[PDB]
């Protein structure tokens, strides 16, 4: 059921300790900020593999940086608490890590410098599908991206998803699996949870970060993965719609999505099909990467030892 | 300390009854919308009045229709529960009352439309300043609002403050006590929490609602107020910012900001002070309405009879 | 099977005598402007009513003149040539009459004013729906609607149904019956070949010319009896995509279109139903008008006279 | 005269076979989508040469996929009825063929998607201007180019020089030759029908395709011989106005433009002439690989063998 | 040759005494704001008859306020300046008179709120066409009108004629006498120096202010006279381009450039010649108010009483 | 006190001759174009050195190109006054060096390729600060930039810093040092008078010149002793605002900032402190080329002996 601990302002305490009055935190809730961290478990082992920890505990620090919370955490804090709970928790089998930060004011409209910063992680059971063969047909939204000039995608930010959900909701009514966003400007920007990837003549492309997208971790992970294993040519530029209508492959790229291959965007079908033969290629890469059987990128793990079975 | 109780899911509890996890609605809250509902204490009546009670519970229904959440709710239940918890609570003074709708769901980004719709009502006491004159210094934000194309405003959405905390941090940080948006476009759109008045030449001058604002309730209220009992001009337009530089006066009006008055706006001083005298004016027969001493607007209050003490 | 006659370039001919060359007018249909006229046969008078025929005859000249096509035909000439050829044609139902004026040139890429202008019009028999009762269900599309800066939807141009296809194409795949277009600014313009009004609290609302709309000879009609017949307030202004979800009816309005309920958009249904009530007594005031039971509007109609079976 | 044969719709007919009636595609048109494709006649072989003909016949289907056109045609028979046309017409000369596609509906309005593909490919006699030195002088139009938000320029549609024609208009009555176009955000696009280049300071600059620009096969060519045979530096970048002013030399590019020198823009002359000594070199090679006469680009050609005089 | 005197910080000097170093001012430019006045001579009374003198003077302070130039000169010691040079002159003629003012720093770029403020003025001879029929030939530039979000069109300052030589250096060298502006969302705005009018259907038409252009007093004055003398309709409003072409008439109006008639925009006829009926009606009751002649419009005339030769 | 000389239209005159009237060129400064140029001296070779003359002098002529100031001066005679006024002044200390072009026009309002084009150069003492570790805090504006669609920033002309003045008052009356700018897509462009830089992950980053940049010279004399001196990574690319907030160092650059670092933007401190350590080698870098003691780039300099003391 329940996780058996969490982590909460610098303390592992038992789950069913951690209850608040159901008024506390909405309006701490509009600061939040959070980051989503994989363990993957190898159970010839005895290890969870917790996937690029210190980027992920950088980034959070740099959303709170910018949302204004005061300095209370550090990023060796955060590591160190996600490291504890997978340990203390004794869940042998792939989970998510979430840290979610948030400031708390005396009044509803307090700056928020004026406010204390809290953070809780918990850790709990995920599902990977590194292993399955699935495709996603995706649509380009009615609904446009936000981006620096009213709420910067570069900050993982709770409210940001409610942009998201007005694309998801949309997606979800009108037949699709999942939406993709373009930008103010009509660019493509990325999906509402995750960045996209396109293939086409042997390259792969993906928005440049200033076409207004948050700063993805497995987006760094997959062009590193393009260039150094498989030697492909990765271009980060400015995507028109109608491009990628045209892309042998594509897929969506992040901690929760994992690789997620799309199979057509707005009823136009990817050519070499889904997962296409380099998204397939770059699926296997990563889950040999993050269940720690690829020596080569042994830099990005932070092993947990808890015992072979 | 805290009120006797509150309301939640069709149901009035004690307040320390209503206990959740810390990880409960986390994800619910990129949904979440809410009103802010006043009660006005007249010890000489016994009575509380409520302000346009059923203008505010139909304001959430269509905010609630909008993010999608399953029906779940009527106005008239919002309304008497609204009057059913300002009588248990048993507190003879001036109040607020918050509703805040979310819809929780299964998985972290289910669509909002396959989850459930909840809601909690919770009052509190509060403080006016209709019998003090005050005013704050106000700048324009480097930050934008947020529009129709990414977030409408229309949607009293908790996510929407994320924007207004960008605008809010600004101005303390920059010595100023509140900020005003401009739009995408660059015109004049709504203060972070409530909309925005000028007097020019012995007119009112506001955004239209297509500036990309909420459609306010005092807005409404001081719109008619200025026209049918001062007989003023009010005009209801695009709006550019070097003009308000030059208002005889301005104010913030809204639920909690009651009418607050605007003695400079990026340090351009309102000629005729703050509050200014037609300022003055709205802010006296706002006053006598909202604590049910003029019988012209009495259809906006619905009364709670308590007990003279 | 085919109509009797057409005219073109001055002259009525059999059917049958206007054919040309596959590769002739490819490059004119760049050019090409169009009208879509109404009669409406009232079998009790054996009369055609031809609606506001002078009124699209000019604008056909408007559209001719922003087209930079030289002069070559004129208003009085395209009236009568509208007559004659419903009265040859001795068709005695409800017709469409289409102009269709092009430029022809000496090379692909000519100049407009270098050109020859040439026109034919044609006339077939029409299905009215004004006698049933109809709802389309419409979506807003993804595409956006062309906006002066480079396709002025004041020219009614064959070359702007491209830009409608785009949407037309999206709502059919994406389950709606039609589409709604926002503009580049994100306001509501128009529906992919008509314009769309809003009933709310008994007012009538349309998006403003300078939203980027057609100026409809309908939406006229409809303003003129909405104000006239009903005393309906109509407001032509700015409208933003959220409000129009809560709308207690809408409807298009064209030539073609008559008055076409709508019952939903973006499955957010309009709460009086479709036809609502003010739209079915505008489509009853609009029936009776075409058809010439209503002496009131008579300088609307041009009657043919052809005998009465 | 007229050309001996056409192909339509799978089949060789003669030319005075392929009549149609007047009222026949009008708006089919809007549809439609075609292709220049330019064969040279080198009299010395006894061939013509077809420049780039799959590239063509590829574009050509993807401007029908992004159309949503029904399947009916391939790349192999477009390129074919190529071959077959050119030969059968029995013109030992420099030629122009263009395929158009169009979609034909049961009813003005029915969606693309429901409609029948057809398409018909005519060649005709060219005049190459390779072997002239002649230069024309442009404007920047007051018209904006169409963008991916509501035209895709991608899309090579007949639609698009509704557009087209606003500028070379405008040019044309301003004493200009051509136009040049700023898309939306004010930066430089293209010409009316042709890509531009310009040179400064030994290098060669042109739009990127994100710009919102046709995916031209002449600019593909002109990047390829400027950096494998000149080894010239070729930026496609974001390129503003005015810095367009200052280009040493300019040039139009396309297979109807081949290579057209540009002397000044908005009366800034081109300080190095027109043509200049890097425009000369690339026209010069162009000619000779269109020709025949340069083995290394003897893949981009199609010969069709016809006798030797 | 030049005036005998003009007034300088607070005093009248002999002109010749107003001597200065050519280095002295340039980077004060950068801030400076002007008025243009008009002085009209009647002969017969032996008076001039300075227009809407108090309503320039504040507006010159309101330029100077939203520049944030030091207070040092008041509304009446403009307008008593203005009246004392126009006597010290002794130039019994119509003249323009040309208040400018301007923040002066220890520095090139010191704040200009660190600065000091200075001001002269200076009246000369002025030629009047009010009793001349001309019309100029106007173009719709390819360059944009500023808007407040980089230059405010209120501001009345040097600098806003960069952009206006932009589109008046296009206009000369394009064969047109005028320039109009397009502001950057594409709606109509002013002209290069002063505002404009269409007259269609026996109704005045106008840019409204928040379209981005100078709160003209010649506009208002215009607006006035069409209302109260004529009892014409007068639309304050969004303007699109295409619908001025089709204008009857129209008319750009100014301190400077009184009413001057419009023949044509881009090269798109006035149907009702220029001046048209309406504008000819303008331009009579114009001058009459001026020159005095108009007992209605007395209080827009400050006298200045010179002796009658 | 003054320079003993100034050249003026072709001349060098003495100081207190180049008199002018208060009246003369208020007109002409709107047309107004210069370049600041520095001069170092050197006592140990008793020399000046002129940075970069003949960079500056052809910018200086392609401004007044693009203004369309008639040609009058050239390349040659700028470098050749701007020597022979450093040697007549006999100044032996650090220089400005300011050219001023300007066209005169009969009328306020000829256009400018009516006028006649003027100049004059002057040369004053002017202070260092490369000996001397300071830093700003900036913020960036509410006032957005101007861009190529109203007032090119490729121009250096005066009317440019009215832009320039709103964001340096703003600045100062808001606690900060200096304004950064944003563009009108949201992008950041350039300070108020200097381009910047930003060093993040010992990489520098600078907006690329189509962000609506002035083409500084220091910018590009910063890039290449950046990648050639220190051998680091220098991106020319779109960049965001919040990811400025997060940069290691940064610094304004240009002839009169010389390399100025940014401790904070908004209150966001940079990392590595200000001068950071590779800011302070720039500098340190910088110093030594212009003061002639870097032999690798004496290519960039123009000595003027003037004797060793
Ligand atoms: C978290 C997130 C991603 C993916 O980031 P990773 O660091 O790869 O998990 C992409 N887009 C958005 C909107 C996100 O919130
Ligand atoms: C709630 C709110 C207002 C004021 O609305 P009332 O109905 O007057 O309380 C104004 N602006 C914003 C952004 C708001 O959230
Ligand atoms: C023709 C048309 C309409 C309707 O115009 P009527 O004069 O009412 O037929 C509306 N929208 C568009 C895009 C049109 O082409
Ligand atoms: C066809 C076309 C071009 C040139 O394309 P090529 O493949 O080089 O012929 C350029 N611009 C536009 C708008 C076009 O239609
Ligand atoms: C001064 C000016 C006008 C006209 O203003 P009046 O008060 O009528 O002289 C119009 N447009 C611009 C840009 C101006 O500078
Ligand atoms: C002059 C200037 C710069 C710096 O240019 P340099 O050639 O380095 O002096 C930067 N920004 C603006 C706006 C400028 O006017
Ligand atoms: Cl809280
Ligand atoms: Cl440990
Ligand atoms: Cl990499
Ligand atoms: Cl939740
Ligand atoms: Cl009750
Ligand atoms: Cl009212
Ligand atoms: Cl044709
Ligand atoms: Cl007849
Ligand atoms: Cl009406
Ligand atoms: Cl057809
Ligand atoms: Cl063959
Ligand atoms: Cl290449
Ligand atoms: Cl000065
Ligand atoms: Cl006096
Ligand atoms: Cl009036
Ligand atoms: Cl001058
Ligand atoms: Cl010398
Ligand atoms: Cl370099
Ligand atoms: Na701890
Ligand atoms: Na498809
Ligand atoms: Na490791
Ligand atoms: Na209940
Ligand atoms: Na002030
Ligand atoms: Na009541
Ligand atoms: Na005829
Ligand atoms: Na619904
Ligand atoms: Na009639
Ligand atoms: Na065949
Ligand atoms: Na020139
Ligand atoms: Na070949
Ligand atoms: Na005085
Ligand atoms: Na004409
Ligand atoms: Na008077
Ligand atoms: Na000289
Ligand atoms: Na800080
Ligand atoms: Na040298």
């Amino acid at each position: 059921e329940n996780p058996k601990y969490l982590w909460w302002n610098h303390r592992i305490i038992p789950w069913e300790e951690a209850t608040v009055h159901l008024t506390d935190y909405w309006w701490a809730s509009v600061t939040a900020v959070f980051e989503v961290i994989s363990g993957y478990w190898n159970n010839a082992e005895g290890e969870m593999y917790i996937f690029r920890l210190e980027d992920h505990a950088r980034r959070l620090e740099q959303s709170m940086q910018l949302i204004r919370m005061p300095k209370e955490f550090t990023v060796d804090e955060i590591c160190q608490a996600t490291i504890d709970l997978v340990r203390a928790n004794d869940y042998r089998g792939d989970v998510f890590i979430m840290p979610l930060a948030y400031a708390v004011g005396n009044k509803a409209f307090s700056v928020v410098g004026d406010r204390t910063t809290e953070m809780f992680i918990y850790s709990r059971p995920a599902v990977s599908r590194l292993e399955e063969d699935f495709s996603l047909h995706a649509c380009y939204s009615s609904w446009t991206r936000i981006n620096e000039r009213v709420l910067p995608p570069r900050i993982k930010a709770l409210a940001n998803y409610r942009n998201s959900q007005l694309a998801s909701s949309e997606a979800a009514m009108n037949g699709y699996d999942t939406a993709l966003f373009l930008n103010p400007e009509g660019k493509v920007a990325e999906g509402t949870g995750s960045c996209v990837f396109f293939v086409r003549k042997g390259k792969l492309i993906t928005p440049d970060i200033t076409s207004g997208i948050l700063e993805s971790i497995t987006r760094d992970t997959v062009i590193h993965l393009a260039r150094e294993v498989l030697g492909l040519e990765v271009e980060e530029r400015v995507v028109d719609r109608t491009e990628t209508y045209l892309a042998d492959e594509a897929f969506l790229c992040g901690t929760h999505a994992e690789i997620t291959p799309i199979a057509s965007i707005d009823r136009h079908e990817m050519k070499h099909g889904a997962p296409g033969p380099i998204t397939r290629q770059l699926r296997d890469i990563y889950r040999e990467v993050v269940y720690g059987r690829d020596f080569r990128y042994r830099n990005w793990l932070t092993p947990v030892g808890m015992g072979v079975r």
